[PDB]
DNA sequence: CGTCCATGTCTAC
DNA sequence: TAGACCTGGACGG
C-alpha cells in the first residue's frame, strides 16, 4: 500500500465503525513482534486519519466506560501487505495480527489488522514518524514548499524515480505511483530529480504528486486492493496507465526497485 | 517439486 | 549498499 490506499483504508475504519462500540482488551497473535497495545475499556469507539504512508488510529472510552481511561493513538505502517478488515470475531483471517472486539449489543465482530508478510509495524507514541514528509494527499502547500525550500539536499542529487520514494519529501507516493506520475509528464525516470524541480521553484510534477493518487481515491475502491469487492480491484487495473502495463519498459533504480517508464530512460540510467 | 516476483522499509557492514 | 525481514501467487519443468 501507498497513501490512497491508507486513506481508503482511514476511511473504511470510520465508516464501518461509526455505529460500533468496542469492548475489553487490544489482542495480539502471538508471531507479531510489534508491541503489545496496553489498553481494556468496556466501552469505546475507534477513529482513523491518514497522512501519506501512515494511518493513526483513536481508541476513545465512551463516558462511565471502565477502567478510567484516556483516548490512545496508535500509528501503523503497512508495507507491503498490510490492511485493515472487519469480521465475524469467529472468522478471524489468516494472518489478523492486531484485533478490536465489538462489545453487545449486536453481533459480536472484530476491526482486524491484517499484514500477511508482517512488514507493517505499530507504536504506542500516537505521532506521525520524525522525518516523514506532510502528505500529498492532505497537506499539499506543506509537501510542495518542503520541497522547494530543501532542493539543496543531497536527496535531489538523485535520480526522480528514486527521490519520488524519499518519504522525507514525497510521503504517501511508493512505486505505482511514481511510474503513473512522471508517464503523466513523460519525465524519464533517470533525469536528475533537481534539475526536474529548479525549473518550478499543464498540471507541473508536484501538482500530480497530488492529483494522481486523489485519483485513486477517488475510485473509491481499496485503491490498489481487493477488499470492496474483486470488482474495485479491476477498476484500478483499468486507471493504471504505464505500471506494469504491456508496451511500456522497466529498470532497476539504484536500490532494486523497478521503474515502469514509456520511451527514453533519462541521463542518470544504469 | 522449483523459481521468481510483489503497493516498503530498516539496518549491518 | 547487499541483505534482511515475510508469505503466497503465477509461472516453469
Amino acid at each position: 500500500p501507498e497513501g490512497p490506499e491508507l486513506h481508503l483504508a482511514s476511511q473504511f475504519v470510520n465508516e464501518a465503525c461509526r455505529a460500533l462500540v468496542f469492548g475489553g482488551c487490544v489482542e495480539k497473535s502471538s508471531v507479531s513482534r510489534n508491541p503489545e497495545v496496553p489498553f481494556e475499556s468496556s466501552a469505546y469507539r475507534i477513529s482513523a486519519s491518514a497522512r501519506g504512508k501512515e494511518l493513526r488510529l483513536i481508541l476513545s472510552p465512551l463516558p462511565g466506560a471502565q477502567p478510567q481511561q484516556e483516548p490512545l493513538a496508535l500509528v501503523f505502517r503497512f508495507g507491503m501487505s498490510g490492511s485493515f478488515q472487519l469480521v465475524p470475531r469467529e472468522e478471524l483471517p489468516r494472518h489478523a495480527h492486531l484485533r478490536f472486539y465489538t462489545a453487545p449489543p449486536g453481533p459480536r465482530l472484530a476491526l482486524c489488522f491484517v499484514d500477511i508478510r508482517r512488514f507493517g509495524r505499530w507504536d504506542l507514541g500516537g505521532k506521525w514518524q520524525p522525518g516523514r514528509g506532510p502528505c500529498v494527499l492532505q497537506e499539499y502547500q506543506q509537501f510542495r514548499e518542503n520541497v522547494l525550500r530543501n532542493l539543496a539536499d543531497k536527496a535531489f542529487d538523485r535520480p526522480i524515480c528514486e527521490a519520488l520514494l524519499d518519504q522525507r519529501f514525497f510521503n504517501g507516493i511508493g512505486n505505482y505511483l511514481r511510474a503513473e506520475i512522471l508517464y503523466r509528464l513523460k519525465i524519464p525516470p533517470f533525469e536528475k530529480a533537481r534539475s526536474v524541480l529548479e525549473a518550478l521553484q499543464n498540471p507541473d510534477l508536484l501538482e500530480l504528486c497530488h492529483s494522481v493518487p486523489k485519483e485513486v481515491v477517488q475510485l473509491g475502491g481499496r485503491g490498489y486492493g481487493s477488499e470492496s469487492g474483486e470488482e474495485d480491484f479491476a477498476a484500478f487495473r483499468a486507471w493504471l496507465r504505464c505500471y506494469g502495463m504491456p508496451g511500456m519498459s522497466s529498470l532497476q533504480d539504484r536500490h532494486g526497485r523497478t521503474i515502469w517508464f514509456q520511451g527514453d530512460p533519462g541521463p542518470l540510467a544504469p
